[PDB]
């Protein structure tokens, strides 16, 4: 038991758990298509909570990019992967839109980014392969990750 929050030392930490359950300093992340369809996946709950189907268009993002909202004080980052969610993600792509997400934390200071399991479900992806890379990219890093398994 220890009063300050530390980590493990380590880049992803495998929990499970709800991911709407985190907190306000620690920012949720996502892959979705330029479409931005919501309604598949865990994406819905997204849109719901945190409204940012509109907001993403309004924005205009495109593959390769990154939508970011700040919602409740945290931000929720919307990985722009390809057209429609009936198009296979390539990694290069995602990887691309992963740099967007260090980039951005850092930046504003946001340590803390919490993230389902991405690259596993209408994305098509392998989780050894999306894993490995978001490993990478936020290596060096003082982005604690989370991801939340259910
Ligand atoms: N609220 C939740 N909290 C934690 N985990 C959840 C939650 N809801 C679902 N999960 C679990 O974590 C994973 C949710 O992430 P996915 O949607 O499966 O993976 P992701 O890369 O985010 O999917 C995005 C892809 O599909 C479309 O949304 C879009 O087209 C994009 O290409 C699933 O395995 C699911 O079982």
């Amino acid at each position: 038991s220890s009063l300050n929050e530390d980590p493990e030392g380590s880049r992803i930490t495998y929990v499970k758990g709800d991911l709407f359950a985190c907190p306000k300093t620690d920012s949720l992340a996502h892959c979705i298509s330029e479409d931005c369809r919501m309604g598949a996946g865990i994406a819905v709950l997204f849109k719901k909570k945190f409204g940012g189907v509109q907001e993403l268009l309004n924005q205009q993002k495109k593959s390769g990019e990154v939508a970011v909202l700040k919602r409740d004080g945290r931000y929720i980052y919307y990985l722009i992967t390809k057209k429609r969610a009936s198009h296979k993600p390539t990694y290069e792509n995602l990887q691309k839109s992963l740099e967007a997400m260090k980039s951005h934390c850092l930046k504003n200071g946001v340590t803390d980014l919490s993230m389902p399991r991405i690259g596993c479900g209408l994305d098509r992806l392998q989780w050894e392969n999306v894993s490995a890379m978001i490993e990478e990219v936020f290596e060096a890093t003082d982005i604690k990750i989370t991801v939340y398994t259910l």
